[PDB]
């Protein structure tokens, strides 16, 4: 581990259904690595930014650097340059799974070791066109998936009711959750969410916008249907805060928001020691970055509500990884192998890259 | 790392001036993991009690799991037995060192990397004879160790003075700080404590009994000098507590309380959120011991006020490594070796043994 970082590679990818960055980071030895950051625009940032901070705030900091002073390399990488959480994820899990690759060891095996080898697995159910979702929930039973997210609040509160009873009522097999993505207004936040917490979801997640700790702490004394943060809690600063001033019962922890592995965990041991719960959310990330969160949750104990890497199965068109990540029966596979477990295709990163 | 751990040994030892418990675990395929436990008999708990949790209690949860499972086994050893922190650290210690030494690793490389080479080291003033800590600060001073505690509260107020005035005066060379552990009364506390911080040391460690956290909060608001938390904090659970209480201005660290590595560092993390410092403290424990907490100091930024791994150097007869616990320059060195860095002498285990 004492050897040096020689190169840094990235790509700016659209991915037929999806932006985002993919970072490679090349060893003495010649090992490498490979992290991704999949920014969403309007909340956590564009690709254009985290673009920016990886080839021109970041390189500096890393090349030339011993793949063992990761812990250094991540301190400094955060101050280096502002927000980019998405970016700094990706430098974190490049670092990873080069220092894996160089070990001979999985990335969870860096992280402390591993409590779980399977992770039950969510998928989205966020098409304005129900139909489709019809048609793609009879996919998702037929393939063993057991949980399933509605996407609520993006059209009127008659939408959302009306899909929350036909999945009672036709597919009642699996346990179903709830997330708003910030996306109801001050004035309509209350009835809503109590209309839609008698159908008993297992949680809510985060009705309003990320500012409204206040407003996120009245809704949680509002029913006993969990209510999880999400955009208002990003890394442990946040969950101090969250815990603090009690605006959830727990919380959905991403890398992309946490700009790392270590401080995601963090994130979860702090929700635990609050008796606050803990969720695998994830951004609109591609089979990399599910690798990287996958690791991950293997070694956090304290994330039990389980994980929705659902896109390269069911959203990408096609994923960027040479071999396909697994999945079987409704459940994550954590990889044993080398590293992050599955290295991304040159080919379809050269292919899709807007940028590179 | 898929690998089981097959065998569990342990040696309660008592090292001429010291008693310790050492456990060395041993995988399918021979390689082998050490760790040390530093019971306190009035704080953390007994030799006795560290030597039965292992061999009794946690021996059954770790016989036949695989070395990779270490974070699991650490959730589940947490709960197996009560208290024993000591015994848990050790634990930890040996699956951390057993895996550092299949994967051909330093342990710190497991716990995330490194952020820096060396800790600055403190060695403690606790004789009641002055005049023999004299004669040891001039050999510290030789040896170029630039960081003293001066353990107070042990005979009267007088002696504290005394020897904090014949310090500033005879050894300047020294930043100082000072340590109550817990010995201070209630109706003696603010005026003892009060006297001592015109001295303006480094910082002043628990003044009263660690479940005092009302008079701990009232005393850290009575001065500027930084008022630490030990006996009170711990781990995560603790840290938690204390900061929202305001009971310390920073916290000191000791994997023996925490009962893990990645625990001290949670604790560690969890008081720069809150905007608290951190200290590398240590209980009366041998080589064994010191390169556990030095890995895990290694890998943690948040603690920036040095450690107190001097026992080794400065109060152990004899240490129970095959090689010294390296100390250059008054800066403790952090091993690049695999695993801690450095063996457990089985002839030594074998002779200061009392049980095995
Ligand atoms: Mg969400
Ligand atoms: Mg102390
Ligand atoms: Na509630
Ligand atoms: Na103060």
């Amino acid at each position: 581990l004492e050897q040096k970082i020689i190169a840094m590679d990235l790509w700016h990818l659209a991915l037929p259904v999806c932006e985002i960055v993919v970072l490679r980071l090349v060893a003495e030895g010649g090992a490498e690595g490979f992290g991704e950051a999949s920014p969403w625009a309007v909340f956590t940032g564009t690709p254009e930014a985290s673009y920016a901070a990886l080839d021109r705030y970041l390189r500096p900091l890393v090349i030339g650097r011993r793949v063992g002073d990761r812990v250094a390399i991540m301190d400094e990488a955060a101050r280096a340059v502002a927000h980019c959480t998405e970016a700094k994820a990706a430098l974190d899990s490049a670092l990873l799974d080069l220092a894996g690759r160089i070990s001979n060891l999985p990335v969870w095996a860096l992280l402390g070791g591993k409590c779980r080898d399977t992770i039950p697995l969510s998928c989205s159910i966020a098409n304005p066109d129900f139909d489709a979702d019809i048609a793609l929930m009879e996919r998702l039973r037929a393939d063993g998936v057991g949980l399933i997210k509605l996407k609520t609040g993006f059209r009127d509160h008659a939408f959302d009711i009306m899909r929350l009873e036909l999945i009672a009522r036709d597919f009642p097999e699996f346990r179903v959750r709830v997330d708003y993505n910030q996306g109801l207004e001050i004035d309509e936040a209350v009835p809503r969410v109590l209309d839609v917490a008698q159908f008993q979801p297992d949680f809510i997640e985060q009705p309003v916008r990320a500012h409204h700790f206040e407003l996120m702490a009245r809704l949680r004394g509002l029913t006993d249907v969990p209510l999880l943060a999400d955009e208002s809690v990003y890394g442990p600063e946040d969950m101090v805060r969250a815990a603090h001033e009690g605006i959830c019962d727990g919380v959905s922890i991403k890398i992309m928001k946490s700009g790392g592995l270590t401080r995601a965990q963090t994130v979860a041991r702090i929700a635990a020691a609050h008796g606050l719960m803990a969720y695998g959310g994830d951004m609109f990330e591609a089979g990399l970055a599910h690798l990287a969160g996958t690791h991950m949750i293997a070694a956090t104990p304290e994330i039990t509500l389980g994980c929705e890497f659902y896109q390269a199965s069911y959203f990408l068109n096609e994923d960027i990884l040479e071999t396909p990540f697994r999945v079987e029966a409704g459940q994550v596979i954590v990889p044993d192998g080398p590293g992050l477990g599955a290295r991304a295709d040159p080919e379809k990163l050269e292919h899709y890259a807007v940028r590179r």
